[PDB]
């Protein structure tokens, strides 16, 4: 924002109740929504409607961010949550880490953790210990629709590079954290 | 409110980045949602159930409000926006306008502005530049909801007076920007 | 909350306009709603995924609470609100009381209010005008869901006690908005 | 069907273990579908997508006939059935009358059955026993939805002339079954 | 069937391609569907609703019946199928057997047949090879609506034994299969 | 099929009423759909659960077929049918053509029509006289569509050549139609 112009209800969310390995994620996107992109304005404290998706493709996990991190894109630490069914846009989930999705896009990397809820919240998950414990046929749907939703989006493309654990999840929200506060 | 009594999430929204012509609006309706009216309240920042619609009829399309702003009825502008899928509720979006429907009801004119996304942001709508390019079956789907949702709500009316242009729906975004700061 | 860590949107909202009868009510979960709890944040202002229904099992009418209300468990006073379709979860909504429904849990006692919305917003529950209007089928579909959703909750159970009226109610309102002013 | 052209799954349907009391109804729209009309095609065992409905407007409730029948505009006697959640479209479904809709439109009479499942099928609707007992909100919607849907339809009009209890049904009943074997 | 009155769509399906281990499924209720009972009406090609569920409980996976079977009480052999997303009411699916589970209600045993589809139709289930291999959380959920769905009709019970694997499914195939044939 | 093993729903269906312009389409698969790919068994007069989609993709209009039409691949002719509302899998509609999309895959030539309900039937669809009508982005998704949803098939690709106008349309109706036949 521009020195002359520069002149709550999600800031406010603690990032976790125990970081890296316990953190909060705020849905923007549930998994199977209508075709349309929400980014939670932060500032505002309300859903923006983002874009409606050119290819009509759909998130095929619940889509959210970490309060109060700060990524290298000057953006949050984006979060893909597993879930069996959708979570509500708007809401917060306690969640831990499997890894990671590594990709990089026309405008530089991207990473996006791969998350599940915490145990208590959600047993149905508690199974997964790691990214190489979620099934190998949705994390390929995964990998598809990121290399897939913006074919449609004019001078975007998005290449996925591959997986990885949750150390490399952990640094990424220790960093995000870190940058938030300078 | 009285003298006596009277002794941020929606009115903290800017209007507009570029008034009249680019302007936001916050969702209270998506189209085709159960028939429930929503109201935003603006002092509490919430959704309030105003209504179980009595006919049981639907909006035919997303409806909501301009932040900031302050209409002859003492309500904010109301708009209804085009989308290809409904939007949720509670959300921002950015908006042009494309025209308005000129009615009365039993209260006074009311007047509602139609409106569409940004072309970023919703590429299916862009080839809407004015009201006319609006199809005909739609624009008649949303003149009979508006003559008839209300037929059983007790004491209540509404006749459309028919159609009107961006200049007029621009004044009335003029209009009730500059009444809002008295 | 300890003592040395001790050192908006839902705690400003109204209990009622005029209490113990005409209350408000912020909806946490709808009725049919996917089996996910959730659990509005007063602190925060937001919805928080309480938990995955271990019996996959749902709301059979909408759930929510009292805001500025503090009952004996240290939460706001429960309500279940009849509509004929879902409510927004998130939204309020002006209510008024049937009765309650007597409960018990592993960790004391637990009722819920049974409530409809203000007859000027739902025309359609008007009609019913105390807890023995309430369909038997209804009841009885209430009292055997919090019988049994918590059935796979290891280290819960819900005993259901039977039905009270309007004055139980109003006295439940009555103490829980004083107790929240200390 | 002319001399010259005219040279299984719903016509071998009985209409009723036991005429006129005790009947069947095959479901062609459920309520609050999406506003398109499906037509069984008796011919051919299928549901045949008839129109969108160009007032966007949706059954209040379900919709369907008596196989078996033959009314005198030349088509099975029709049935709208009331139930707590929409029925599958092409099921089929044991029935009782509480009485008909009486109307008129450009082509001549037409009066639609009210029906409610078999009490041992539907215990939700055993209570009601008549036309009286439909809920006035209910019956005023489905009375305004006849009313209105067509009002988009070139060349179509119609008039609702009002109630009608049990004996006035099963004369319709009677009579449809009676000219269906000539 | 009275001696008396005794005087294609489903039975014309073969009930596998390869028995007991292949066989096909039709699909009477889907996965989390409102909860309304459907029960296929073999002599007339068509889903019959058979029942509003009085506790308003849903079903957890697919059911379904194997077209050609008849089973010890009279109806033929009942499946739940497991699928990632909700199936077609009264599509027909290839599956293969996971295992059972045991039951008995006032009028007997009951056993149903746990399957997933074949694993070229399925590829999400690819990995499931018998009924241990099911996660303990649905397993549960499955074994708890059967205990209580049926809580609130009048005169019934069901209580669950337990599980068994894929020789005694294919014995329930076997059998059924030749009592169809006399 | 073969010889040893060699020795009415659907072929009942008339391929149209008035060829190859004025045709009828069973519609398999919804637009918008749960990504579960249904293919009609022409033989049980049943749709058939063909594929859980590996990429989760869903169609992005509705898919059918012309009944009594035998295609070069051994298949009726394929038909994506565009309609404001989707269509319900199993139900026909009267069309009109617009076009095709010419596209081959690891087996050969597929093309797939393109076609709306007759104007009587979709008013809304009446403006669409050719392919070119069809908003870009909406074909820009058909062909991504048809180019991505086979990406996580084993052995499969898809590769999209093009669009063709009404004549290929009538062309391949025509042929079918006389395919069938012998
Ligand atoms: N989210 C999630 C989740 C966790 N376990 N499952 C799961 C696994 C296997 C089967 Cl057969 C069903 C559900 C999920 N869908
Ligand atoms: N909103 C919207 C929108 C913009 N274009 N369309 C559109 C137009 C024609 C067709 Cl066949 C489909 C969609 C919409 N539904
Ligand atoms: N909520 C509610 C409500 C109020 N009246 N009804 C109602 C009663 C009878 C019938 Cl047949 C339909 C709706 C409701 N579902
Ligand atoms: N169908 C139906 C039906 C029967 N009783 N009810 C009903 C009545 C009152 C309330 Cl509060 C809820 C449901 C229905 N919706
Ligand atoms: N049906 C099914 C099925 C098969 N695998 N899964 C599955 C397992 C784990 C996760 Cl995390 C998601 C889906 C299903 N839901
Ligand atoms: N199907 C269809 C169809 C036909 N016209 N439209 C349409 C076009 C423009 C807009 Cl703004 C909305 C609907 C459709 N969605």
């Amino acid at each position: 924002m521009g020195t002359l112009e520069a002149q709550m209800s999600f800031s406010n969310v603690p990032a976790g109740k125990d970081l890296p390995q316990d953190f909060n994620v705020i849905i923007e996107i549930p998994a199977q929504s209508e075709p349309v992109k929400y980014e939670a304005d932060k500032a505002l404290g309300l859903l923006v409607v983002d874009r409606f998706i050119g290819t009509g493709m759909r998130y095929p996990v619940n889509y959210g961010f970490i309060p109060q991190t700060l990524s290298g894109d000057g953006d949050p630490v984006d979060v893909l949550v597993i879930t069996p069914f959708p979570l509500l846009a708007g809401s917060v989930v306690r969640a831990r880490a499997l890894g990671m999705l590594k990709m990089t896009d026309e405008s530089g990397v991207d990473a996006k953790l791969v998350a599940v809820p915490h145990d208590k919240v959600c047993p149905m998950t508690a199974n997964l210990k790691s990214i190489d414990d979620v099934p190998a046929y949705l994390k390929d749907q995964i990998k598809h629709f990121f290399e897939q939703y913006k074919a449609l989006e004019k001078g975007k493309w998005v290449k996925v590079e591959g997986w990885d654990g949750i150390d490399a999840a952990h640094k990424e929200i220790t960093d995000g954290v870190a940058n938030f506060k300078k």
